């Protein structure tokens, strides 16, 4: 049997994701409603996140596989219900970072929120079943900026009631997610019958390479996704210049599928290909990087956004695949798990260097040409790799 939990668990994917006011987030923060300035926004509220999702990565993983992935589904709607009643009824430099909290423990859940697939279906139905509800969760944030750009650039709708229909939509969520049945089984703790067994899998030179530029490119992606709305807000004002930010992020995501999707149909030899293609799209990642800094328009930066998010995809898709060729069901997630608590802490120790208050207290402009050097550190590695 493997059509009910399917069924519950793509629907909640469907409304779940299906969020609106997403690309429109940072207008609202800075716009009327909100009196947040951009430096307020940038270098206060936002790098929170990021401890919130650092500290909440490893008990909140323990609450993945103990209490058998029914909670945390419920926590995550609990917490998608106060983020969002907080978004429309908080004002401040306090409030928001409590949102920016609850949206890290959000993101933590997510990731236990994958690994409900693999354990109330059948092993016939693994790879299939994941692709559908990764397709779903894709096509309805994709249909939900869709959507608000229906809503706000042509009918004309406010903010304040696009955050409604959001928190209309995760309530929505909520009650889909309370009807979701509980598996007896689990991953690790009540599965059917450290010190010595971490090495094992550690113990290579070439997944350990691969996994650090996952670890390097996943902290540089998560910090480029935090900051390039402030960036677009930055090169063209919310207030006088028209945004046209929910068609491009539904672009951005549209091309995210195609790239996907492209890498998913690559029957090219790969004799030459695996020191070829990475050492080129490192080069489009810094231009694109260098192209969205260096620019005025804010086309341009929408064009820069579009290849990198589209080059990132298909360079982490490409690492997704080559990662996990050997490895095993548990040891997927496990190593990944750890892979994206290396990530953070990466990505914390960059944050807290060139982005936190305390320390630098450095603009959004300086931050892109800091991520481009970044970028381009990695590009040298790979140009270094290529010469071997
Ligand atoms: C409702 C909300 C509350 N707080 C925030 N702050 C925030 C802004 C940007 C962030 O960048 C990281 C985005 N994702 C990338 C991987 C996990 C997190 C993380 C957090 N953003 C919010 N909306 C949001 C803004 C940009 C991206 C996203 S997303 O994570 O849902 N992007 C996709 C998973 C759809 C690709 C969501």
């Amino acid at each position: 049997s493997w059509i009910y939990p399917t069924v519950i668990l793509c629907l909640f994917g469907f409304f779940s994701m299906m969020r609106p006011s997403e690309p429109f987030l940072i207008p609202y923060l800075s716009g009327p409603d909100k009196n947040l300035t951009s430096a307020e926004i940038t270098n206060e509220i936002f790098p929170v996140w990021t401890y919130s999702y650092l500290v909440l990565l490893l008990p909140v993983f323990v609450l993945t596989d103990y209490v058998r992935y029914k909670p945390v589904i419920i926590l995550q709607g609990i917490s998608f219900i106060i983020t969002w009643l907080l978004l429309l009824f908080g004002q401040g430099v306090k409030t928001m970072q409590v949102v920016e909290f609850f949206y890290g423990m959000v993101t933590a859940a997510e990731v236990a929120y994958y690994a409900y697939i693999y354990s109330v279906v059948s092993p016939e139905h693994y790879q299939r079943v994941s692709g559908y509800c990764r397709s779903v969760t894709l096509a309805a944030y994709t249909a939900g900026s869709v959507l608000a750009q229906l809503l706000v650039s042509l009918a004309n709708m406010s903010y304040f009631y696009l955050n409604v229909i959001s928190l209309a939509s995760v309530s929505v969520a909520f009650l889909f997610s309370l009807f979701l049945p509980m598996p007896k089984k689990s991953m690790f703790f009540h599965a059917k019958p450290w010190f010595q067994d971490l090495k094992e899998c550690y113990s290579s030179k070439r997944l350990f390479y691969w996994s650090l530029w996952w670890a390097f490119a996943t902290a540089g992606f998560n910090q480029v996704l935090n900051y390039v709305q402030i960036l677009w807000d930055y090169k063209a004002p919310s207030q006088d210049s028209s945004i046209y930010n929910g068609a491009v992020e539904a672009i951005a995501t549209f091309g995210g599928a195609v790239a996907a999707f492209a890498v998913g149909y690559v029957k090219v030899n790969w004799d030459l290909l695996g020191e070829l293609a990475l050492v080129v799209f490192s080069v489009v990642n810094a231009g694109s990087l260098f192209l969205m800094h260096y620019t005025a328009n804010i086309w341009a930066c929408y064009a820069g956004y579009l290849i990198f998010k589209s080059s990132y995809m298909l360079l982490i898709t490409i690492a997704v695949f080559q990662i996990a060729v050997n490895l095993n069901v548990e040891r997927y997630a496990l190593v990944f798990g750890i892979n994206t608590f290396i990530a953070l802490v990466i990505q914390t120790i960059m944050t807290v260097i060139v982005v936190d208050q305390r320390g630098l207290n450095l603009p959004v402009s300086i931050q892109f040409l800091v991520y481009g050097s970044y970028f381009a550190v990695i590009a040298g590695i790979f140009l270094m790799r290529s010469m071997y």
